[PDB]
């Protein structure tokens, strides 16, 4: 069965710390860069409500197989249903607890992992999940508060709408001669598979609320190393295909990855928690259930 990789740093800055999230980044850097993804748990008291417009919240989030690639009037599998949050939440819930047959918070979280992976390559059982993947912030608005005059604040959370670890205050501008945060409302199995950034950017990563998201994450000095991995077991189909392109269907079970040397963490990213991921830290991931995430590139 899989094998879990080992964990990512944590690190609980206290309020002193947490002041600054450049400096702070910059300070935890000599450990986190050599494990490609770290997570952060702000203060107990830092606690951000949630900001987004729910009464009008919708979407059609998009349809995963998660056994595509192994598998290789087709086109036509699934249909396509438009959900608010609510429910979308109806639905994943309801997945969730049919799947395992038991609540969905007493599904153990090493169980969903060791499940995911198993139907990521399993070809006697087709198993689709639908994600809300890659909802612009200015849709509906951002999961955190924003001083621009759209929704009410209220006095207790301004200081959430100017915290440098609201998403929408971190730095996006590269310098050069010559961007806002996007959201995910997660189901169980809902997944993105291995990549890094345009212009190997940093990524931060926020956890609004539900249950948790699970990481994978290989540093930076091991980039090429999973390059080569990908090209020798990848599809052979594939193996040409530049990689912004390649990137759409470049899932890998982590433990391949382990078994060829590259050195692979994991985490497990609850309600409240921050991610990071360094310049060119190859990441993955799967939520464990209902959620709602927010990201943003962002550079120093
Ligand atoms: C472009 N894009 C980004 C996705 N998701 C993530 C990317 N990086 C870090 C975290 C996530 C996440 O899903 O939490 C994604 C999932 C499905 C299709 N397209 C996608
Ligand atoms: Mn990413």
């Amino acid at each position: 069965e899989f094998v879990p990789p080992p964990e990512c740093p944590v690190f609980e800055p206290s309020w002193e710390e947490f002041t600054d999230p450049l400096s702070f980044i910059g300070r935890i850097r000599p450990l986190a860069e050599k494990t490609g993804i770290c997570k952060i748990r702000p203060p107990k008291d830092w606690q951000p409500p949630f900001a987004c417009e729910v009464k009008s919240f919708r979407f059609t989030p998009r349809v995963q197989r998660l056994n595509e690639l192994e598998a290789m009037a087709f086109g036509f599998e699934q249909a396509v249903r438009e959900y608010t949050l609510q429910s979308f939440g109806e639905m994943a819930d309801n997945f969730k607890s049919d799947y395992f047959n038991m609540p969905v918070h007493m599904v153990p979280t090493e169980l969903v992992e060791k499940e995911f992976w198993r139907l990521v390559s399993s070809i006697e059982e087709d198993v689709i999940v639908e994600y809300g993947a890659d909802i612009s912030s200015k849709d509906f608005g951002s999961g955190f508060p924003v001083k621009d005059g759209r929704r009410k604040i209220l006095p207790e959370e301004e200081e959430y709408a100017l915290s440098g670890w609201n998403l929408n205050n971190m730095p996006v501008l590269e310098q050069s001669v010559l961007k806002v945060p996007w959201l995910y409302v997660g189901m169980c199995f809902s997944s993105f598979c291995w990549h890094i950034e345009d212009h190997w950017s940093y990524s931060i990563n926020y956890l609004h609320w539900g249950e948790p998201k699970t990481w994978y994450g290989v540093p930076s000095h091991a980039a090429e190393q999973l390059e080569e991995v990908m090209r020798e077991l990848a599809p052979e189909l594939f193996e040409s295909q530049p990689d912004l392109l390649h990137q759409l269907v470049t899932i890998m079970n982590p433990n391949v990855l382990m078994e060829h040397g590259v050195p692979v963490y994991r985490t497990n990213q609850c309600a409240g928690e921050f991610v990071v991921t360094f310049p060119r830290a190859y990441h993955s991931g799967f939520n464990q259930g209902y959620n709602f995430a927010e990201a943003v590139n962002f550079c120093t």
